[PDB]
């Protein structure tokens, strides 16, 4: 039982805020970080919701993977995990834009495929990878999370649906395969510098491109040391077919075995 | 149920021998620490032994305890945990030749409070905390645990309560007979020598702190050793137990003192 009583936690300064809850950085046996769910009366789609993360972090005991530390019910429905200091890959790459060294980009990628594939080990899809939830604690270990922020009708109203409405309501495509996926962007960050389809105005095309595979990541804007390995790995985990995309296993074997020849 | 089925982990290189089997380094999902009970058939007395560590093991998910990931049952008793660099604080103060600034001296005490408090706070009693078991993991970050061989011991005496000493059954270990080894831990910190060590044989040391007659010579603190900490350390090693504080109050003093100098 992880349940924190109410009255431990002493809330501190607002880190954000988002259309689930707030987040802040609490004292709690020392540094801590609290998302209190905006609510005090939460609905059962909320409440789900807190019930699913919670337990979905509960089975994560990981180096890479964001430690889990309690939760709270009254008089808020909070989530307590450890405090970390540094920025998001995101803002690294993307924002502030820090050059790492090749040694580093392929540790921060090998730390990465461990968090991930202590997740699928577990049977826990991240649903939302990106270099955004990637976590770069004390700028040296990599931490995985969902910073998220927007996180029954499939019964009273099945005998009126059409069948073309339970094409899109009984489909998941959110598998080990789109982690997968996921990650091929994220090697993509790491050894371009660059956000995919970066010649590209709007979203609107991004998304019916891509989708319809006629739109794939510019591979030519990999570094000029960048290991052919990495640009071929990096194209297995972007392929238009889940099938065809590898499992983290054999990606975790292969990033470790390229880290210990680069010295 | 975080039993990790036989196969999964590559037992490597032999580092030590603690608790009650020997540790080696492991690769499960990255680099983890692996302690196989080496008994073909476990008597039942090293069996419950083995179901205690984890039990408590479990009940732990804090930033400054040892991070627990899962145990094995086949084909030997094993206990999975974090694999962490650096060395332990024992080796820091007493061994190895470098000095530690009073900034980190105060921050490694912070750091402890900070898991021993989370410790009694899940009802958990260390019963053995030393400088030996406090690991200073990437030479930053403490790491509590109860190892054996991280990095004859003979020593293992001087963080023994006085009513420790006057053994009963399993009644002198209490939240004050580890509050009186983080008060050893305080002198080794704010002294850089190990207590008592102007005693020639350990028959005096146990004999005369058991009675009463025998404590740590508080005049061998540094020179810049705040006032406020040397006067927390000789709270924590009151003879009495009702005498000596409990870890939120001591916690709070240290992380109040280390704002003090943090700015
Ligand atoms: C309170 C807030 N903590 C911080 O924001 C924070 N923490 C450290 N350092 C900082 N600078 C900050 Cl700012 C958080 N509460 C729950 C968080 C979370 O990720 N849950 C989660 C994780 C997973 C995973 F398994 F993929 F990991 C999944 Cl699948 C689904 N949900 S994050
Ligand atoms: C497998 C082996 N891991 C290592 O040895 C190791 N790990 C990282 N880095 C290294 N260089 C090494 Cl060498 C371990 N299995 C169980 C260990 C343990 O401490 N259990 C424990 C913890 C507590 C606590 F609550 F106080 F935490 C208590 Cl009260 C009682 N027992 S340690």
């Amino acid at each position: 039982d992880w349940e924190i009583p109410d009255g431990q936690i002493t809330v501190g300064q607002r880190i954000g805020s988002g259309s689930f809850g707030t987040v802040y950085k609490g004292k709690w046996h020392g540094d801590v970080a609290v998302k209190m769910l905006n609510v005090t009366a939460p609905t059962p789609q909320q409440l789900q919701a807190f019930k699913n993360e919670v337990g979905v972090l509960r089975k994560t005991r990981h180096v890479n993977i964001l430690l889990f530390m309690g939760y709270s019910t009254k008089p808020q429905l909070a989530i307590v995990t450890q405090w970390c200091e540094g920025s998001s890959l995101y803002h690294h790459l993307h924002a502030s834009e820090t050059k790492f060294e090749m040694k580093k980009l392929i540790d921060i990628a090998r730390q990465t495929a461990r968090g991930m594939d202590y997740l699928h080990a577990k049977s826990i899809i991240h649903r939302d990878l990106k270099s955004n939830n990637i976590f770069l604690h004390e700028d040296n270990t990599v931490k995985i999370g969902d910073f998220g922020l927007a996180t029954e009708q499939l019964s009273g109203s099945i005998l009126w649906m059409a069948p073309e409405v339970i094409r899109m309501q009984d489909s998941n495509p959110y598998s080990f395969q789109s982690d997968v996926y996921a990650f091929g962007i994220v090697l993509y960050e790491l050894m371009t510098g660059q956000l995919p389809y970066s010649n590209i105005n709007n979203r609107d095309q991004i998304i019916e491109m891509v989708g319809r595979g006629s739109l794939s990541p510019d591979l030519s804007k990999v570094r000029s040391n960048c290991p052919k390995r990495m640009k071929r790995l990096m194209a297995e985990c972007l392929k238009k077919k889940r099938d065809e995309r590898p499992s983290f296993p054999r990606i975790l074997a292969e990033i470790e075995e390229l880290a210990r020849e680069l010295s």
